[PDB]
């Protein structure tokens, strides 16, 4: 019998000393195997293997606890989908552009790249082990790993067109973000004043307008009675709030705003890029970078910094 060994895992933390066959493939012993994202289910141990460590599908209860613990998720898909989108994300280049970590262009990448630029500017604790970790790598500059689980926790393969909105929505609801509360106030003429009192994921998003100042001013929507009232926002306990609209010409001044996610073409199709205010404002089209003291242009993202906001109305 000839044999090598190797460490099995599924979180890159817990290993397990294995002794495989080197005339058996590892699907047959392990069930999936993957080596840094590359499948190797149906090929066999090369020498220089020795001592690495594989990724397996769990298939025992101990494999499914940990997975659990580190991704929280027990879907059986998400390894797999995982170590695809690694398999891409660990060939992109992460230049670091003013102060921030970035991604050159590839493989439809620009809302990943906007959401990574993002995450460096806002304050959130992710739930999951393996993102927490991941973020921290990517903020140092090792940003594969990260890219690779936001495409997995989103649902998206490599090359996929992507909405930061949607990717940022995705990425809350794996957040603490618990302490977040939002109150609102709607006014209608008939039915009258009624407050709303919103946590977490829905505490911080809003789809509608750019402006944090006209959110607090309030906006019109539609009444279930038939009028148009005025939504206002009464109360915000959040670090940040994230302000989206479709994309439209729009004005960005320097210190009254975080970062914004700029959007060009058409529906689905177009391309992002990052504008964060800093001494000036910085344009970050993934390794590229351009400054400019005013900015109008289409934008469909802002944020904005919060602790604990209460309106005088
Ligand atoms: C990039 C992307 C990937 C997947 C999906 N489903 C959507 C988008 C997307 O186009 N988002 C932008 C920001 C967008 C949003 C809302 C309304 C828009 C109307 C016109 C043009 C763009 C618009
Ligand atoms: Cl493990
Ligand atoms: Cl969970
Ligand atoms: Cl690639
Ligand atoms: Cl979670
Ligand atoms: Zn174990
Ligand atoms: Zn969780
Ligand atoms: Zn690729
Ligand atoms: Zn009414």
């Amino acid at each position: 019998v000839r044999t090598i060994k190797v460490f099995t895992t599924v979180d890159n933390i817990n290993l397990h000393t294995q002794v495989v066959d080197m005339s058996m493939t590892y699907g047959q012993q392990f069930g999936p195997t993957y080596l840094d994202g590359a499948d190797v289910t149906k090929i066999k141990p090369h020498n220089s293997h020795e001592g690495k460590t594989f990724y397996v599908l769990p298939n025992d209860d101990t494999l499914r606890v940990e997975a659990f613990e580190y991704y929280h998720t027990t879907d059986p898909s998400f390894l797999g989908r995982y170590m695809s989108a690694l398999n891409h994300t660990k060939k992109w280049k992460y230049p670091q552009v003013n102060g921030l970590t970035s991604i050159k262009w590839a493989d439809n990448n620009s809302y990943l790249a906007t959401a990574l630029l993002t995450l460096q500017q806002i304050e959130l604790k992710f739930n999951p082990p393996a993102l927490q970790d991941a973020y921290y790598r990517a903020r140092a500059g090792e940003a594969a790993n990260f890219c690779a689980l936001i495409l997995a926790y989103c649902n998206k393969t490599v090359g996929e067109l992507g909405d930061v909105r949607e990717t940022m929505s995705y990425l809350f609801q794996h957040a603490n973000l618990d302490s977040c509360k939002r109150v609102l106030n709607v006014v209608c003429k008939t039915c009258g004043q009624q407050q709303t009192t919103l946590k977490g994921v829905e505490a911080v998003m809003y789809m509608g307008t750019l402006s944090y100042e006209q959110f607090k001013k309030g906006v019109q929507i539609p009444c279930t009675c038939g009028k148009q009232a005025t939504k206002y926002l009464v109360q915000q306990e959040s670090p940040f709030v994230m302000m989206s609209a479709p994309p439209a010409q729009y004005e960005l001044k320097h210190g009254t705003f975080t970062c914004a996610s700029e959007y060009t073409g058409n529906y689905q199709c177009g391309h992002y890029k990052h504008i964060t205010s800093k001494e000036t404002l910085y344009c970050i089209d993934g390794a590229l970078l351009t400054k400019s003291s005013e900015y109008k242009g289409p934008i469909t993202d802002v944020f904005y910094k919060e602790n604990s906001y209460t309106t005088t109305i």
